[PDB]
């Protein structure tokens, strides 16, 4: 028993992290086979970053301008190209530690692990969710760009995020590994802002089921509700709508606990309308929305990875 | 910016995890050089575990009774011995992935990363603190025994915890890597209970400094207090006493924020006496006590590991 915000083991990704330096700028790259991926703003300098034209900036660059550090071994760059907001640096050595991998793009509401890195060296690992407004609430300092987010499925790493920037409210924005930004953000230094966020309703319900599985039951009740009547309550409290597909996804957790999904919705309603009255749920005094139904089943059942 | 519960990269420990099976029991082992460490209750069966005599049970065992799985490679056991509550299985192959390491015992209030494992395969990684009552609030299921806790300092892994058991309140107990239990627990199936816990005061203050560094300032005030007057408030709210050494350890964080330690104590007092009034601090509606001053400095400054 117990419930923690759990990341995937990071070993498979650690073996892919490299340092990329161009001019004044040092950031992280992801080395898979004979390509290093990194944010294209590495080719920028502090006055380039106000409003750059990256095609113009990149044609002015040479292979030898890119210094790639694989620990204490330098990688020879033999080609470079730009793919949307990422650079692909072709090197003359394939990474012998390349895991099986996929480039996937995730949906708002889904979770992933982040391996935060500085100078190509991993610093720590933590779990994030993609917010509905396409930001992530991360922990990133100067030099963390190019750190990646990922999930692991048995032995395959699905890379879903590469870090590019911090917005003025302290939240973070970045791209998938094809270089396409999540959300309406651009890799320029102009006034950008996150935009209004909402709470991920289906994840809150999943976490309430995790609490029941772990013996926290005080928030349960005999009442029930309809999906439509629940969603009127969700709208007022800035929760996003619950769909029938969400109800279906919660089915396993419903069946394991014997608590009908719509019954747990009735409990959430009372929690939204009444607060928590000085009590806690799974060690939290807030309704937590960064665990997916998959996360709960994985943790409350013991799935591993090889 | 941002503040997350961050674990250490787990790659160095993943390469040490093996599966140990004896009779009916399968658990995890830690393979360093030519020794595999694991909980000694692997030699038990379900009626042995009520009240066993481990010396009697172990003399009845043979090397060939211990089946050690290093992924899809079997390790030949060539000797076995017991050290307190851990077994040391000598194998004929040194682990080529052995990191530089140390066996250290931690203090209540300190933090570490846990690599949860099943059948020798890592499942996830998360950060824990050793509670004042010597339990940890983990996430562990059947088969997780032998998963280890650790810190990394540059390139050296300091192993501090090996998992043995779950207590009736859902918290967890285990040993250091010398096999000595943290706290007054024993590896038998008899009525044991955690005992009363307290909040780790110095860690709460560290986390309040992390919040200031990240722009959460609403809980600050112009008042101050003396160390003695603070500790009278801490006693009532079941916080442990703050010492002058704690004040000294908080010095760096005090100097970076310009908020005197005793001033932050005055803020904590008002938070304890008034609650939080519907607001949050670093995304939490509770006072968080599982970040050490070191954890805050590491995260709010960007230290890496090679
Ligand atoms: C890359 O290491 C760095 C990571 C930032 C620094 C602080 N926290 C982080 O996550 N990214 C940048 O420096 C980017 C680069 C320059 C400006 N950056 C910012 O993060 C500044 O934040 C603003 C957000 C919207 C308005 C413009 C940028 C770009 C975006 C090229
Ligand atoms: C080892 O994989 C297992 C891990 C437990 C199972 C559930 N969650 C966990 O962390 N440990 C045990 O099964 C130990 C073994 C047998 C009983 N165990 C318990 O955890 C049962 O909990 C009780 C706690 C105090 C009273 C006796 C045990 C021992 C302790 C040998």
């Amino acid at each position: 028993s117990g419930f923690r915000k759990m990341a995937f083991p990071s070993g498979k990704v650690e073996g892919c992290m490299v340092q990329v330096t161009c001019g004044t700028t040092t950031l992280n790259g992801l080395w898979l086979d004979d390509v290093v991926y990194c944010p294209r703003h590495v080719i920028c300098t502090s006055e380039d970053m106000l409003n750059p034209n990256y095609e113009d900036l990149l044609i002015r660059k040479s292979n030898h301008n890119f210094l790639v550090q694989a620990g204490n071994v330098q990688l020879r760059v033999i080609g470079h190209s730009m793919q949307n907001c990422v650079l692909k640096l072709k090197v003359d050595t394939a990474n012998p530690k390349t895991p099986k991998y996929k480039f996937v793009r995730i949906q708002p509401g889904q979770t992933f692990s982040v391996l935060a890195c500085y100078n190509g060296s991993p610093s720590g690992v933590y779990q994030c969710a993609m917010r509905p407004n396409f930001t992530i609430k991360g922990s990133f300092l100067n030099g963390s760009c190019g750190s990646v987010g990922f999930n692991i499925d048995y032995d395959c790493v699905s890379f879903c995020y590469m870090h590019h920037m911090e917005l003025p409210t302290g939240v973070h924005a970045g791209t998938d590994l094809e270089g396409n930004f999540y959300g309406p953000f651009v890799d320029r230094q102009t006034a950008q802002a996150a935009g209004t966020d909402t709470t991920i309703t289906v994840n809150v319900l999943a976490w309430l089921y995790a609490a029941v599985i772990n013996g926290d039951r005080w928030f349960l009740n005999r009442f029930t509700t309809t999906l439509n009547d629940f969603n009127l309550v969700a709208m007022k409290y800035n929760y996003e709508p619950l769909t029938q597909d969400h109800v279906d996804i919660l089915g396993p957790l419903s069946a394991q606990t014997g608590i009908a999904v719509l019954d747990m919705c009735a409990s959430l309603k009372e929690l939204l309308q009444n607060g928590m009255n000085g009590r806690t749920i799974l060690g939290s005094a807030l309704l937590e929305d960064e665990f997916t139904p998959f996360d709960v089943v994985r943790q409350c059942s013991g799935v591993t990875f090889q």
